[PDB]
């Protein structure tokens, strides 16, 4: 076989239920955030999903975005690549995805086309629908999204399954984007766990999705704050318990915090221990290095390390036949 | 396995010449510094030439997302400081519109060498180039500073031998020492005639009145972007780069490609430290990579507007590599 | 994987409208064929609608080779006869810039529909399309002759219908039924208003004075053709085409889009026939798939000229399929 | 592995040799004829050589015959597939296909720039050289010609390998291009098989090339005749003779005449068949399918049959490194 193309999400989440291992999505929005997520996978010979921001293709441009994943499959032809769309904020965006060449995508059907205001769940269903219809047609994946309020039930975690099944529903479990995610380390009562188990029981057959799961480590913090940096005592989801959650279910997990953490911290150390320097791509590798490490922390702690070459990749077009 | 709609240097340097203008070179180098140029570019509406250093699958798909977001700025893809002509063939193999085979230096890059391995090795380069219309730049004399180990007359580039290498070879543009060098440390004080021969581009222009003359290490290091640095926490000593009227001046009398890179380096420096100690609980990169590419930007389009460029981007109808080969038959 | 820079088809029609003039759309269906239409083009300074029914690399391929020798010449890629709205969104996954959605029939492609199902089929379309830019072709009324099974009523699309129909869609171009159908054998007569309604034509004009009006089945099958391939081993019995006087007619009254590809097939296989009698000695394929380049290329130079094609080419400033997005919202 | 890239000539045939076999090589001009050499070598799953004539650039447009394989290559990726610029008339003309993108160029240093005219030995040497030495450094396969002076005689080949060493030496030994190969039915006087026996025991790690070797089949001499066609008696080189040949180290066989016989046979009996069709789509699978059956009798009785999945591809970057 080979990996030119893109793999669907589905795919790859039906080996990460197989298999018992959970897979962490990285955003992607430059070169070298691309190369670090690439090569933390070679290293861990780890199938991957980067994913594009809502204002990634503002940020990036389209073809640019486009062609860093070109680029990826190309150096690394043995890697297995799913290209996700995160946080599309109506049908008519994921749409966009889709014609550019996305492989999965997100209808953020819990918030209005706006992107702030929660929504009343008919309109999650509507959208989640609507974008779930011109997806399946071409074989690309859906993760839809119910729950803001905070903490998602799992009756309405069925019901919304059943009522559009997309191929994954990232659920609520109090976890929030940013780095301020909590005020204390947190507990059973601010990390809803056992939520995830009664969900996962619920649905024993859907892939769950957990954003905001960040872990913030605390050394990185503190490299900021000594270099020049002021970051609060702020605290993320430790690793421990993502490690429970994809036992029960959680098989796509989205980092992005510790990844901008982990650059600001390598760009603050070495400019201040190299002020003569001025050549971006002298400290550009001390990014590289530094994120490298977290995905390879993750790709191994989630057991997506060694999976890579287990997947028999399913073009889109047979896809098609999954769902039609 | 992809197809890139370039133009020859050897177009775009004619043009600049019959309109009395010259191009500034910018080095592609990742998402953030590529965008600048092609947006100072679309602003100023100026062709583009894009340089590589002799992975290689993400510079070539930097560029052609480049001409996809915008297809009506000529670009040339063109590789800097190519140590031999198996390198040179190797890019034109890649794809490359334009080489430049450095036949100053040897193939380790370093040693500087006779003029009759210089003609030999850019000669072949020209005859496998021009086969498919690629450009070819070559250098007589090294690149190197007055003040300060090569002899003299080594760095210095002399009008007659000028003239005998470009009949010897006919490149289509030439790369001419007169005290530049590469990085920030150009020049101890304000450069003036007697570590900056700009006179010796004129002599060499008057000689060789038709043939296109480059000019490396043409970097301003700008004296406002060395304060800034300093002030966020950098420490670079009192240096000096090339000042734009002389580049100017030095387009008046041939020089149609400035290889620039230093700035931009100094500028996406300055920006992210300006940036980092202004706001200390900012942690996403794109914050302030936003704003190397607005600082690349700027230098970016001050060139293309101070040379002349500006305004030429639709005045060019492509020639393909493919017609570009009836050129030299 | 691979990017083409194609022109919307609302683009081309709108032009096309500015400028009271038609488009004959071609189908792709090998090299030969691809070459003689983008030289047509050339050779008249036309831009280009090209059609795939609904392998799939070479066709996209084949349009990509076409776009890198003729990047002057505008493309449009249409996807004709679209069944469902799955097979359209997948057209778009693929990169069309343009789909028919075949309303008029059921997605087993022959059974004519209600207008509730075409309205809803089509809007589907429209919807999934406009978010991508990507235009959208309808069909109200059904294709097939008005000598020759559906009723008289069904194969003439009516005034008050082709109003309410593009008022519940807003396609962006609209194909009619007055009588033309597939095939060479479209009349028994040279066709005359009561088998071919110019006049209902007209009449939608005038009902729908901006909406771009698509003639499906319109090859004028030229009898010089059907001469050359009786006299040359063929035998097609006696039959008429659409006149070239009466398409352009319909260009007067908001006919955009012309589809035209039996001429082509009769271009071809009269040139082979005559040279496979003419020079019977000869095997080498290329000698005569020459000729059908030739003369299929004569073909649309001849529909270029003839519907105001012709000249447009270098007037159309190609907006992107992004930028297309922003005229429907 | 993954064949999305054009595999090297020199790699080809050094497994040709290893396993004793031979590799037919067909010319590309447009559509029709490489769905048929793909579609045989699917069928037979062999690796491929395709070729462009001298005059396929300028008929077919240089973007077509590029877009052309690459479009092969998608439909086929487990076929590796050889692009061979075939009798190239000066070094110029090779080094527009090194840039084009094929992996193999022929410099037929025996005729002048005119492509007519017989050459001076030492001619022959300097453009032959002057065409290795760009090709190798960009791992790109080179084939060489020597003799025109109408028998290759053993001296002058093995120094004319040792002065340029090409990866594959064309020889002549009484063939020649188009259908009037030979008045009588070939025999040992007219067809030099013994030649090739002593060339290749002088240089037993030389790929031989052979150049019009198309057998012309009679029976598309008779059907060509019986439906308009006119081919006087004339006679190809026996499928027989061509393994003997292959025994003795021919590793390349160029056939082109056989093609364009089958190709012009389909039409002839189609069109007389049914001269009421007139979709040349009707016709052209008629061709495809007449062209692929010559081609599947080649890859057959040459042994390239079983060896498409047995082929590990080297990238030219690479080949590189075989040279240097
Ligand atoms: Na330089
Ligand atoms: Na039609």
């Amino acid at each position: 076989h080979h990996h030119m193309a893109l793999i669907s999400m589905r795919q790859l989440l039906d080996h990460a239920a197989e298999h018992n291992y959970g897979v962490p999505a990285f955003n992607v929005n430059n070169l070298e955030q691309m190369r670090a997520i690439m090569l933390a996978a070679d290293a861990t010979n780890s199938p991957v999903i980067v994913q594009a921001s809502a204002g990634a293709r503002k940020y990036a441009g389209a073809p640019f975005l486009r062609h860093l994943i070109l680029a990826a499959i190309e150096e690394w032809p043995h890697i297995p690549v799913v290209m996700h769309q995160d946080h599309g904020t109506s049908p008519d965006v994921c749409q966009r995805s889709i014609q550019l060449g996305f492989s999965s995508v997100m209808m953020d059907g819990s918030l209005g086309a706006d992107g702030k205001t929660p929504t009343t769940y008919d309109y999650n269903v509507d959208v989640t629908r609507q974008v779930v219809a011109m997806a399946h047609a071409c074989g690309v994946s859906v993760e839809g999204e119910i729950g803001c309020q905070l903490l998602t039930s799992v009756e309405e975690a069925k019901q919304f399954v059943a009522d559009t099944n997309v191929d994954a529903l990232a659920i609520a479990v109090g976890t929030s984007h940013g780095a301020y995610k909590f005020t204390r380390p947190p507990t059973g009562d601010i990390l809803a766990i056992d939520r995830i188990k009664e969900i996962h029981a619920a649905l024993p057959n859907t892939h769950l999705v957990m954003h905001g799961s960040s872990s913030v480590p605390q050394e990185w913090l503190k490299v900021i704050n000594e270099f020049g940096g002021n970051i609060g005592e702020t605290y993320g989801v430790p690793v421990e318990q993502l490690v429970e959650a994809i036992k029960h279910g959680v098989r796509k997990i989205n980092i992005d915090t510790d990844l901008r953490l982990a650059s600001t911290g390598a760009i603050r150390r070495f400019m201040a221990e190299n002020p003569a320097e001025f050549d971006p791509r002298k400290y550009f590798a001390k990014t590289v290095d530094s994120m490298k490490q977290i995905c390879i922390d993750r790709y191994e702690a989630f057991g997506t390390a060694g999976n890579a070459d287990k997947i028999r990749p399913i073009s889109l077009e047979k896809m098609v036949d999954r769902y039609k």
